[PDB]
């Protein structure tokens, strides 16, 4: 698959229009708003930088890296074990169910795009969108760091569009926030992708 | 040679959430639906392939390339002349006004992201989003072919999300259509970027 094709696929995986619904760490925000912690754009940025470094970069991204490496090695049993750890890291029953619902939504697309996808991997994708993304990344021969920018962009944009409604703030302020949160994501992603198993 | 920061900026420029309303060649669709030309996904794909090759690849992309080259050279007078030709290529009064409205919407973001944007370029951005995009691409040191994938993905996704509403068709079918239209866009972009002035 050409470099131009890979670029368009990454923008399609990153899109707020991807029909999947919600984002990890989202329940933090409505609590934080109601509690008085996010009155304005500056406080929203502080709150989201903390969710990106304490949640996304300690759980989602490192487990996405391990699912990608497992798929690359053809190691389904390892991908099953990492998906189990991911679900245990979503401590609540409710947040495990949200992870599985997003997985089922993404699996409907995955099997349409690549009918190719073996049943054990489709079954794993229904546990987490991260396992589905990881299989699709390897199938499309897209490097882990590229997939990880598309994952992060999608998460950043979802968190900002939710802030628009909850804080609230406007469309112009949203675009400046996405810019600054993308800068922080680019500076910190490599350390997050390199972190050892002990740091998850 | 795109950095991680540049890759996130390209996904932000590509986003359906960018607060600029509508997309070029859009007016075709409502007429074509009402007229009976676009009953289903297959007919919408035929219609959009024709708009991409006869409109976007003969007008928008080649003039975006010329605006990018003008900005690289610091040639504002050239960028003014190419923007004038772009507006004359929109044909109707209504479609020139739609181009200018999208330009004004993008200029509000451009001047927020880069207050450094000189008045002549801000003024040109209000004529067309393409001139604003072109200045921002050069300012951000993003290669023309990269910006062009982001521009094309945004246009493809806007056309498909409008088809979802107007035809109509569903979210799953939309994702397959974006995939096929992106493949056509990737195959045809380089010829469109290389076309001589006589082919616009």
């Amino acid at each position: 698959m050409s470099t131009a094709e890979q670029r368009l696929r990454l923008m399609q995986l990153a899109s707020s229009n991807l029909p999947v619904g919600g984002y990890s760490w989202s329940q933090g925000l409505e609590w934080a708003v109601e509690a008085g912690w996010v009155p304005d754009v500056a406080a929203f940025e502080r709150w989201q930088r903390r969710q990106m470094t304490e949640g996304f970069f300690t759980v989602d991204l490192p487990l996405f890296a391990r699912l990608y490496r497992a798929c690359e090695q053809g190691d389904i049993a390892a991908a099953q074990r990492w998906t189990a750890y991911l679900l245990a890291c979503r401590e609540t029953r409710e947040l495990r169910e949200e992870e599985r619902n997003r997985g089922a939504a993404f699996a409907r697309l995955l099997s349409d795009w690549q009918p190719d996808c073996p049943p054990p991997w489709r079954s794993l994708c229904q546990q987490s969108q991260l396992a589905g993304m990881a299989w699709l990344g390897v199938r499309w021969r897209i490097a882990l760091p590229e997939m990880a920018l598309s994952l992060g962009y999608s998460w950043i944009e979802s968190a900002v569009m939710a802030g628009v409604k909850l804080v609230p703030f406007g469309q112009q302020a949203a675009q400046q926030l996405i810019l600054r949160l993308c800068d922080h994501y680019a500076a910190e992603m490599p350390r997050a992708l390199a972190a050892p198993d002990g740091d998850i």
